[PDB]
């Protein structure tokens, strides 16, 4: 997915109370891309940290490249002299917001315990393409454990400190970034968003499991929920908000 909200006011005392806070968590979050979004991640140091980060990790060199080459044409054929590897240094990144080959190389390299983190999530979002309207955008529908919107954990990854280009306007920047799993959906999701639903962890036991065993165990964890696991809490329209 690439929208989600987080509204659980009192978690962090019993999910993340050993983990090092120094981030003012705010009450109601409703993420997007490149937005900065509370996450539990682990250290290089073995502790764990509650901190903010840019949702989107870093995209695959090749797929940057492949922009660079792309605007390095239009500046060739416009008649301007220009640094392939300037450019791809230069070149922006949107981020990725969910990791869906766990074999592919590019991800192998962030799989080990160092770079696992816990993201937060009450409920999340699905294209709804099959509700939308004549003159109207594509709406919305939203998944929740149940009505409560239960707290619900995103099997994370985290990229502390990486330098790249954001946003063209702000240049090269130092971020702390983010993405969680993405997976087949199931018979409840399926219907109405046909691409893939996210990892959810939804007992402690499955989140001590993310961020404390080798990868070669954690990634089981990565499939679908079960058929009755969620619920379909509503179905908003684009732009529909809760902060």
């Amino acid at each position: 997915c690439n929208l989600y909200r987080m509204e659980d006011k009192d978690w962090v005392s019993k999910w993340a109370q050993d983990a090092e806070s120094l981030i003012n968590l705010m009450p109601a979050y409703q993420m997007n891309p490149d937005q900065m979004g509370p996450i539990v991640r682990n250290t290089a140091d073995g502790k764990k940290q509650l901190v903010h980060a840019r949702w989107g990790l870093p995209s695959p060199i090749f797929v940057q490249k492949k922009a660079a080459e792309a605007r390095a044409d239009k500046l060739k054929a416009k008649g301007k002299a220009f640094d392939i590897n300037e450019l791809i240094r230069m070149e922006p990144d949107r981020g990725v917001t969910n990791v869906r080959k766990l074999n592919l190389p590019h991800w192998t390299r962030w799989f080990g315990v160092e770079h696992r983190c816990l993201v937060p999530v009450t409920s999340f979002a699905e294209p709804d393409p099959a509700s939308k309207q004549e003159g109207g955008n594509v709406p919305n529908a939203w998944f929740a454990r149940d009505e409560a919107k239960s707290l619900m954990f995103f099997a994370g990854i985290h990229v502390p400190q990486w330098k790249s280009v954001r946003k063209v306007r702000d240049g090269l920047t130092t971020d702390d970034l983010y993405g969680f799993l993405t997976t087949d959906p199931n018979d409840l999701v399926k219907p109405i968003h046909e691409k893939a639903m996210p990892v959810l962890l939804l007992t402690r036991e499955e989140t001590e499991i993310w961020m404390r065993a080798p990868w070669d165990e954690a990634k089981h964890l990565a499939r679908p929920l079960p058929n009755d696991a969620l619920i379909i809490l509503s179905r908003e329209p684009y732009g529909s908000s809760i902060v």
